[PDB]
């Protein structure tokens, strides 16, 4: 089978999770490290009108990487498929954590929402805005710490030149310039009150009325929410922009600090320049090849082979296993 | 959310099986059966034709070897098709996790595909799509055709040249015959790294024929893979082959098992304790075949008494 000749070089194929649309998930094993990863298969001639938003998941997933986002170790290419070889998330949608119970406690939503706090924090430190934040795009890994998904209507608001109603920000609905990063904080705001509340603080059977609803900013607040979780809630779900909640102000709110005690740890784990001796020596024997030469190899990034290996060696050391590749 | 208020007194949620794009395919609970169902949740602001199209074409098909539409539901914002439990995953995934089928294996999956394309065609339809992506596996290791979205230009590698030519049933015989061999092969007769190469490859009609084929196998593959619609195995000659009858020494049985007219008693009687009618104001309901939750709670049943189960609702 053709499309899946160079693949099956790299990755040893487990079952397949399921297809939706144009996108397959495949569970495998990379050969090397003996590491889980999920690979999504995209077929071209399917995806159509998502080609362009593939392409901009692809670029920002090559410049993003955090504790809290959903790692690309690979992307490969045939004339059929566009492979992404991603991080494995057993642990199923934040989505699917809602709506299997009734309205999560203050408590178990804080320790979620500093999750979803440090992911956004650090995206925004990196100059880019996600755009479309909500429960579906938050997936748990096998130790069931958040990863953000789905980076296809992510943009840059200061550089070079959005998803469900419900969680868009009133500014981003009317199309307004902006410092873009401001909608974020708008829809954390709508995922702290679904959170706790276990339904949207606007939401309606028509798009009109919804969008009015938004524009409007009333909502109610429910007899169980704490005044400290109504106060937050405020501050994060201001129609006007410039009087939201910043990044740095939320980082240790009051609410945020509740129990824990210190600020959200935002800045990332994983570096692109400060590179791990032991995975490149490890490299090095492998590859047969001297350790200057497969750093200046691994700093070019090109999430090929290389950059899988590295990853999920450095992934496989952060476990307690052997630095290792087989 | 009041995308999902109507849909949760019916289905209970579990987990995400795909997402692409618009498309989301969700496993679900139907409530009053217990049973198992894959729910399609597409967005109508994230294509619109073709999801019209499979709808329509389901509504009006109904056989053992077609995954069964059983509801349909609309928001604002949604659209959902509740679909028969398919969780033996693609023949394509089966093949590839195989490398390639015997020729024994092959006949026994050929003749339910065989029978499932046959019936569509006594129906009026093309599929258009047939590829081993688009045949899935039920908890019984029964094949079920899915994707309807063409109908009576999908993959390029399974249509015929008089397809590709713009000049409806002999071109899904050539694309049963692309199946047959890569079911056999586990890899494509025709194949190439850009369209217009694959193209001049499928008008030329010839492709390999690797050494472990049988001289059976390989006579079914020219009848089926002629470049001429015309000089093609006819569905007809097809359904008793001597190939497909090797094994068997029965045609394939193509006819349905699942009707709309006939209307089984002890389920419509089940449904009537639930409703609080007597018999006939139930039947007259369920003959409407709205694809509400009256279809999908007959249907569920119907299926529920065919594994053996007690023709209850909770
Ligand atoms: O890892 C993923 N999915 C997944 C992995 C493992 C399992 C599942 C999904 C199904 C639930 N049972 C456990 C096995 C996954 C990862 C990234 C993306 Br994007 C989409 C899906
Ligand atoms: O039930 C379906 N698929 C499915 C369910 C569970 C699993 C799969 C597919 C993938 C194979 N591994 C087991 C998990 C299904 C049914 C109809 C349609 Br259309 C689309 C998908």
């Amino acid at each position: 089978m053709k499309d899946y000749d160079e693949l099956l070089k790299y990755y040893e194929l487990h079952e397949t999770i399921g297809t939706g649309g144009f996108a397959k998930v495949k569970l495998a094993c990379h050969i090397l490290t003996g590491e889980m990863v999920a690979i999504k298969i995209m077929d071209k001639n399917t995806l159509g009108s998502d080609l362009p938003r593939i392409k901009t998941e692809i670029e920002a997933l090559k410049n993003l990487r955090h504790q809290h986002i959903c790692q690309l170790y690979h992307v490969l290419e045939t004339a059929n498929k566009i492979f992404m070889v991603l991080e494995y998330c057993p642990g199923g949608e934040l989505f699917d954590y809602i709506i299997s119970q009734d309205r999560l406690s203050e408590e178990e939503t804080r320790v979620v929402f500093r999750q979803i706090v440090s992911a956004v924090a650090y995206v925004h430190s990196q100059g880019y805005a996600h755009r479309d934040l909500k429960p579906e795009n938050l997936l748990f890994d096998e130790y069931h710490k958040l990863k953000l998904i789905d980076f296809g209507l992510c943009a840059k608001p200061k550089g070079n030149k959005c998803g469900a109603l419900a969680y868009a920000a009133p500014e981003l609905i009317q199309g307004k310039s902006y410092l873009g990063s401001e909608a974020d904080v708008w829809s954390m705001g709508i995922l702290l009150y679904v959170l706790m509340c276990g339904f949207l603080p606007f939401d309606d059977d028509t798009a009109a009325a919804l969008v009015a609803k938004i524009m409007r900013g009333k909502y109610d607040v429910p007899k169980w929410l704490s005044p400290s979780s109504i106060l937050l809630l405020q501050q994060m779900l201001q129609v006007d922009p410039k009087k939201r909640i910043s990044m740095k102000n939320l980082l240790n709110h009051p609410w945020i600090m509740q129990d824990y005690n210190y600020p959200v740890e935002w800045q990332s784990k994983n570096p692109f320049i400060h590179l791990d001796d032991d995975c490149v020596t490890e490299l090095s024997v492998h590859h047969r090849n001297n350790r200057q030469t497969m750093e200046d190899l691994i700093s070019l990034w090109q999430y090929d082979h290389l950059t899988a290996t590295y990853l999920l060696l450095l992934a496989k050391k952060a476990r307690g296993k052997p630095v290792r590749l087989r």
